[PDB]
């Protein structure tokens, strides 16, 4: 393997809250010192929890591409925080829970086509994400979504996005990012849909051997409901790959309302941290 010789940036803490729960994650502004440029910022904050988000940073500092999230630098002065640019709308799955009956067939297919951009640099990247779903998609503008959240990430637990094969045998593969991928899609294409709602997780794995599988959203034609379901065969090398997801979707998203059905679908210096190099 070739070294990682990413850059991890230490930030001083002189350079509101958006959520908490099972950490807390602020808005913020960060201000470099010396440069005149404000950025946009999103802030993530005992031994071993200490441990686990450095993990996080380590891979969030080793990634760098259009459609996944990397870390601006970490900051040390109570507690480990990480800092990554503010991704002002939220993740997917309440976007799309909060603005469904304004969501058209368009933005969903290329959503897709970007995560599975996303994926695919991770796959090149020998990166096995493990924790891909609609909550660790985040939204820097309705047409620029990005995968986070790289705690659970390896190189090559969340029941009901994970592969049978990794329910089973904790087996871990580019291909079980592959299921995760289809629920992913079947979360944005039901508008967030619960995955197997009121089934408890210790049933999950019994109802997937028996061939049971998330059921066709009403908005998809078959074209599409047949590439979820390829991402969910029981032989990983059947399904789908992040390259040819990217290339089914992109036909997709040139004639979208062939593909989904929905009703009506027909400050001085601040730098957004995507121009910040
Ligand atoms: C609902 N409106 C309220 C608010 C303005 C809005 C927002 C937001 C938001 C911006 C982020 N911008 C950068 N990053 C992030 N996350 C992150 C991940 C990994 C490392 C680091 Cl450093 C991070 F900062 C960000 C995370 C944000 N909220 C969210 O994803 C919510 C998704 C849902 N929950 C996920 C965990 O389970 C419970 C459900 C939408």
């Amino acid at each position: 393997e070739a070294p990682n010789q990413a850059l991890l940036r230490i930030l001083k803490e002189t350079e509101k809250v958006l959520g908490s729960g099972a950490g807390t994650v602020y808005k913020g502004l960060w201000i470099p010192e010396g440069e005149k440029v404000k950025i946009p910022v999103a802030i993530k904050e005992s031994p071993k929890a200490n441990k686990e988000i450095l993990d996080e940073a380590y891979v969030m500092a080793s990634v760098d591409n259009p459609h996944v999230c990397r870390l601006l630098g970490i900051c040390l002065t109570s507690t480990v925080q990480l800092i990554t640019q503010l991704m002002p709308f939220g993740c997917l799955l309440d976007y799309v829970r909060e603005h469904k009956d304004n969501i058209g067939s368009q933005y969903l297919l290329n959503w897709c086509v970007q995560i599975a951009k996303g994926m695919n640099y991770l796959e090149d990247r020998r990166l096995v994400h493990r924790d891909l779903a609609a909550r660790n998609v985040l939204v820097k503008t309705p047409q620029h979504v990005k995968i986070t959240d790289f705690g659970l990430a390896k190189l090559l637990v969340p029941i009901k996005w994970m592969a049978l094969e990794s329910i089973l045998h904790r087996i871990y593969t580019h291909q079980s990012d592959v299921w995760s991928y289809g629920v992913t899609v079947w979360e944005l294409m039901t508008f967030g849909s619960k995955p197997y709602d009121g089934i408890p997780a210790s049933e999950i794995s019994s109802i997937l051997e028996k061939g049971e599988r998330l059921p066709q959203p009403p908005i998809c034609t078959i074209d599409v409901y047949m590439i979820m379901v390829k991402c969910w065969m029981i032989d990983a090398d059947s399904r789908p790959k992040f390259r040819e997801l990217i290339i089914e979707f992109s036909k997709m998203a040139r004639d979208p309302q062939r593909y989904l059905v929905i009703q009506g679908d027909e400050m001085d210096d601040v730098v957004d941290a995507d121009e910040y190099l």
